[PDB]
């Protein structure tokens, strides 16, 4: 039945293309037919099943794009919801943020709202694959839905991602640290989430001497490291910036080297690209004194 499968999904594929009505009610029906069998196929023990899949997947999305694209991503999203086989839904997930900055502003709105949830969710699945669609779907999906998202909606997804932090997997604890940069840098008010991200991710440490997990420590020093760069122009203070440099600083002396290359790497970061306060402190002759 493996070339029966790819054969019928093959069949279904140039079918759905080469049609000439593609606003028929029976199309609609039979475009999500379509759409949801592929998605099912695309995660089949036989790799071949798959490459033939997902092939079609896109080549359906691309041939349609123009025609049905509202459909297309209402079946790629219905994917997503469900949260289902790493492979399946990383397949819908990393096609319906493709797609994201092609949905019309006034339907903007009701996708954040229903895809805020599966974000969050998504972010719980444990997968180091899930997790690096993931996080190339947030900068995508953000970046056409942020400005739709009342405040206390961007604390939420960066609460669920603040907590993948200390998690054990880099993978996790990377994707982490991108998505919650990103969230903030596609949100409406950017400048107060910088502050507000910053205050969360100091109070994660700012108690220096007491101990704080490794994980965690690495964690919250790359998302210093993704947010430096936006931070270069209520906002961030000097007093905020002064205190990761500071941070920075002391984590430098760290025993595991894990620890010392990534307050490393956030160091050189801030000297690449410094934010203008705290530059002047830096190289004021007395910088730190004062504050």
């Amino acid at each position: 039945t493996k070339k029966d499968r790819v054969n019928h999904c093959l069949t279904i594929c140039e079918n759905i293309v080469a049609q000439s009505v593609r606003n028929s009610p029976e199309f609609q029906k039979l475009l999500g037919i379509a759409m949801e069998l592929f998605l099912l196929c695309s995660d089949d023990a036989e790799s071949d099943v798959r490459m033939v899949a997902d092939e079609c997947l896109n080549k359906v999305i691309k041939a349609l794009m123009d025609s049905n694209l509202p459909r297309l991503q209402l079946e790629l999203y219905k994917e997503i919801k469900k949260n289902g086989a790493p492979r399946s839904l990383r397949a819908a997930l990393w096609r319906f943020a493709e797609l994201a900055h092609l949905v019309r502003p006034q339907k903007c709105r009701p996708y954040l709202v229903n895809l805020l949830p599966c974000l969050t969710r998504t972010s719980k699945r444990p997968e180091e694959s899930v997790q690096e669609t993931l996080a190339a779907a947030v900068p995508k999906i953000m970046a056409s839905f942020g400005n739709f998202a009342n405040d206390n909606e961007i604390k939420v997804l960066l609460k669920a991602f603040i907590a993948n932090l200390k998690s054990s997997s880099p993978t996790i604890r990377r994707t982490a640290a991108g998505s919650a940069v990103s969230i903030c840098q596609h949100s409406r008010r950017t400048q107060y989430f910088y502050s507000w991200l910053l205050n969360v991710l100091l109070g994660l440490l700012v108690p220096v001497e007491d101990e704080h997990s490794t994980l965690l420590i690495l964690g919250v020093l790359l998302t210093l490291r993704y947010l430096v760069p936006l931070l270069q122009q209520v906002s961030p203070s000097a007093e905020q910036l002064v205190q990761v440099y500071e941070l920075t600083l002391h984590h430098t002396q760290h025993q595991d080297h894990n620890v010392v290359t990534g307050a490393l790497e956030l160091l050189q970061q801030l000297f690449r690209t410094p934010p203008p306060e705290l530059l002047q402190t830096l190289t004021a002759v007395g910088g730190i004194g004062q504050l």
